[PDB]
């Protein structure tokens, strides 16, 4: 019906985007920042928008994106954890002891991520004299019950405003193991990024060897693919959840199973477009010519459920006790009418006889799979739904259908070899160099002065790419080391190649000491690089490799990547910046549109530069320019980040769009120390599409399939 006013709704720091035909509105915050006091706002019947409340109901003037908080522990059983504080700002430490008599499990060493959320497992202090061990209380949820006899159950609570993923009660089975899994408390603007998701849902799926699907000797595996249209999820005749779909289908026959599907759409009424018992639903081919076939057209989540029994229901046929049964439930609201869909779970393990006997459970022959979608997702009802397995996540909530793509188009990605560009696998383990595998590090020795440290990135096996201003003629090639993977081998090198427009002294007649036009080179190294977790190759602007990691058909064209990459606005992008030792991720936005000019003129700001008359004398058309309080309050480059690569994160993948060159002021570490941090503080980073036809020329031999230059 009818639509609000956009007048006024702005949020301090941050910007909104428009849900259910402007409807609902969404607030988005730069990283690190989340929306006070609320995620979303409805357009009601006044003409004006939803109010802005707390949770205590207090009626709050101006929305504002306030850095995030993880929450403090309420509880630490059997220990001490410090420093203890009433919240934690992202990056801050705590760490966790035992006193005496008991053990620790889990992490020892806890950090604040930029989600929200603390990095690591949760710690537990136990001295192994229950009968079960010790479940622990995850940061953020209270625990009811202290003692672990067999049969005694704990129960979780969240704070008020916060929901709880997992399992609110958990029971001391025999043996000595916990039914369900490890709760945790969502906040409002909490989304699980596309790498997280399909690591935790391959994980779950899968065992590992490469992985495997493991049926029973002579098994089936049954697959139940239901999509909730009711929403958004229909649109364009569900052509976002078709993508997630063939790309689903595309990895299970990776595996080498030929499972039978089942298809649902549903809303008011379900529709079964596929179903299980059918001739053909084994054929993957033919199952995915049927999907991409379907078409669009209250939330009855009941009935669809109903439709995948009747597919399963059967006095028993043979080999009903050997087939597993996956159901995958997409939505973006859930909000159920028609009846609670539990019972038809309930009923559906009744038919397979799990939970039926303690001494064969049959847990492993279901698993109920539920991918939330956007802000508005029912999370208590997502939950509901899905299975809680120990040690295993099953409800997802990502922030749109293009990042649930991302989730299958990163799953294909995985079995891919280490040279595919710009990819990084969500290894749960991994170390900086497993988050950032492209990043090099790069040395020069100088006599009777300071060592030159610069950055750059791996861009094939033979190449380093940096800023020229790293190195002079008078460095000698044995002064120059590379060091990649956070290894303590420095690599010898075999040149380095400079744009041949590059000259740092100008223009130094001018009046001009420094001009950093055409300020990139390349390293070539002495001995190939063998790729690896640590060490991989992030993709360069115009090569298949890009077209590739944006999901973009063979002909695509380079002007049609820039477009897609480097489009007339404020672009956000990153780079990757080293404070003792440790690799953190910036967010920056380029300013391409109309903010492009007022960046480039705080040029004259910098040191040197405040005689120049014409600032496009200093700021060329090679330049991207980041930093500033506009659209927001962006971070900045430190000295040791310089020639390091500005990078787009698009589809799942890294593409490196720049080169880090100069800044107008050192205003780095303001960050944790305040700042302070001057409007005119901008950074200009070479533009690697001005720069392409010396790039194609000098990579010619390392098979990156660059597309026309010119
Ligand atoms: C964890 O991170 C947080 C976030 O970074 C950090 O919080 C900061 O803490 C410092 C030190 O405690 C605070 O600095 C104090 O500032 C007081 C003035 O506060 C008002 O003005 C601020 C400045 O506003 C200008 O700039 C900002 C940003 O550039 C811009 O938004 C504004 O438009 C304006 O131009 C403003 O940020 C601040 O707003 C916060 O707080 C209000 C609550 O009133 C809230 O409405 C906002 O949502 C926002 O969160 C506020 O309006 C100043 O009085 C004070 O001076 C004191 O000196 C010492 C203590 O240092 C004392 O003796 C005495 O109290 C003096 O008054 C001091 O300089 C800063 O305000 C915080 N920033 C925030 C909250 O955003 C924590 O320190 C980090 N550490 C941990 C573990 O908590
Ligand atoms: C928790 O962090 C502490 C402090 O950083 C770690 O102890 C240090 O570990 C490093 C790297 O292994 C060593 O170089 C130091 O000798 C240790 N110094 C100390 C004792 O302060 C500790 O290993 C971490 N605990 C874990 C991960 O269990
Ligand atoms: C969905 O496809 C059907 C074809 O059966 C068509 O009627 C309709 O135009 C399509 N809807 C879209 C693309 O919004
Ligand atoms: C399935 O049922 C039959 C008959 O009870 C039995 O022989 C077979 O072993 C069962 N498979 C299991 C235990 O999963």
């Amino acid at each position: 019906q009818g639509s609000c006013s956009l007048e006024g709704v702005e949020i301090k720091g941050g910007s909104f985007r428009l849900l259910q035909e402007g409807q609902a509105l969404e607030y988005v915050c730069p990283s690190g920042f989340y929306p006070y006091p609320v995620q979303t706002r409805t357009c009601r019947s006044t003409g004006s928008w939803s109010t802005l409340k707390t949770q205590d109901q207090k009626t709050v003037r101006k929305a504002e994106c306030r850095a995030i908080h993880c929450p403090r522990p309420h509880d630490f059983e059997n220990g001490e954890y410090w420093p203890r504080s009433p919240y934690y700002n992202v990056s801050d430490e705590i760490s966790f002891h035992c006193y005496d008599g008991y053990t620790l499990r889990g992490s020892a060493n806890r950090t604040c991520q930029v989600n929200g959320r603390w990095s690591g497992q949760t710690a537990i202090c136990d001295n192994g004299a229950g009968y079960c061990s010790n479940p622990g209380i995850p940061i953020g949820t209270r625990k009811v019950g202290s003692q672990y006899r067999l049969e005694d159950s704990v129960t979780y609570h969240c704070s008020r405003g916060l929901t709880l993923r997992g399992s609110q009660r958990r029971t001391c089975q025999e043996g000595g193991s916990w039914s369900g899994t490890e709760p945790s408390c969502q906040d409002s603007f909490m989304y699980d990024t596309p790498q997280e998701v399909a690591e935790a849902f391959l994980s779950s799926l899968t065992e590992t060897i490469k992985r495997k699907i493991v049926l029973d000797p002579s098994g089936s595996m049954n697959i139940y693919l239901v999509l909730d249209g009711s929403d958004s999820i229909g649109a364009s005749n569900f052509t976002g959840a078709k993508k997630c779909l063939v790309n689903l289908i595309e990895k299970v026959a990776s595996y080498g199973v030929k499972p039978r599907y089942g298809l649902v759409t549903y809303a008011t009424y379900p529709k079964i477009w596929v179903k299980v018992s059918e001739a053909d639903s084994s054929n993957a081919d033919w199952v995915t010519k049927q999907l991409n076939e379907i078409n669009y057209e209250g939330t009855n989540t009941k009935k669809a459920l109903q439709a995948v029994y009747s597919m399963m229901s059967w006095v028993p046929p043979e080999g009903w006790n050997r087939t597993r049964h996956v159901i995958i439930l997409m939505t973006d609201g859930l909000h159920n009418m028609g009846g609670d869909p539990i019972t038809v779970i309930d009923e559906i393990r009744d038919l397979l006889y799990i939970g039926k006997d303690r001494k064969n459970p049959r847990e492993d022959y279901l698993d109920v799979y539920v991918f939330g979608v956007g802000p508005l997702v029912n999370q208590v009802n997502i939950n509901a739904l899905a299975s809680k397995k120990d040690n295993e996540q099953h409800v997802f909530k990502v922030k749109d259908m293009e990042n649930l793509e991302d989730v299958f188009y990163q799953m294909i990605d995985e079995s891919q070899s280490l040279s595919l560009c710009g990819m990084v696998w969500e290894h749960r383990k991994g170390t900086d160099y497993h988050k950032q595998p492209w990043q090099a590090k790069i040395s020069v020795i100088r006599p009777s002065k300071g060592h030159e440290s610069c950055m750059g990135a791996v861009v094939s096996e033979y190449f380093v790419l940096t800023a020229a201003h790293c190195f002079t003629v008078d460095d000698k090639e044995h002064s120059i080391k590379v060091s990649v993977g956070g290894e303590k081998r420095d690599l010898e090198i075999e040149v380095v190649l400079f744009h041949p427009n590059y000259n740092i002294n100008g223009k130094k007649e001018a009046g001009i000491p420094e001009f950093y036009d055409y300020d990139v080179a390349l390293i070539k190294l002495k001995n190939k690089l063998k790729y690896g977790q640590t060490i991989r190759p992030i993709c360069l602007p115009c090569t298949e490799g890009t077209t590739r990691a944006l999901r973009l058909p063979p002909t695509t064209t380079c002007q049609q990547q820039k477009e897609e990459l480097l489009p007339a606005q404020d672009i956000k992008a990153l780079f990757v910046s080293e404070e003792e030792k440790k690799l953190t991720r910036k967010e920056v936005y380029i300013k391409n549109g109309d903010k492009k000019g007022s960046c480039e003129r705080d040029a004259q700001y910098a040191p040197g530069y405040d005689k120049v008359k014409d600032i496009s004398e200093v700021v060329t058309p090679r330049f991207l320019c980041t930093g500033g309080v506009s659209p927001y309050a962006d971070p900045n480059t430190c000295r040791g980040d310089s020639g390091g690569p500005l990078i787009v994160h698009k589809r799942s993948r890294f593409i490196q769009v720049g080169v880090i060159s100069w800044g107008v002021v050192d205003v780095c570490k303001n960050q944790k120390r305040q700042k302070q941090v001057p409007a005119h503080a901008r950074d200009f980073h070479i533009n690697l599409f001005q720069v392409l036809p010396w790039l194609k020329e000098k990579l010619q031999d390392e098979d990156l399939g660059f597309l026309a230059a010119a």
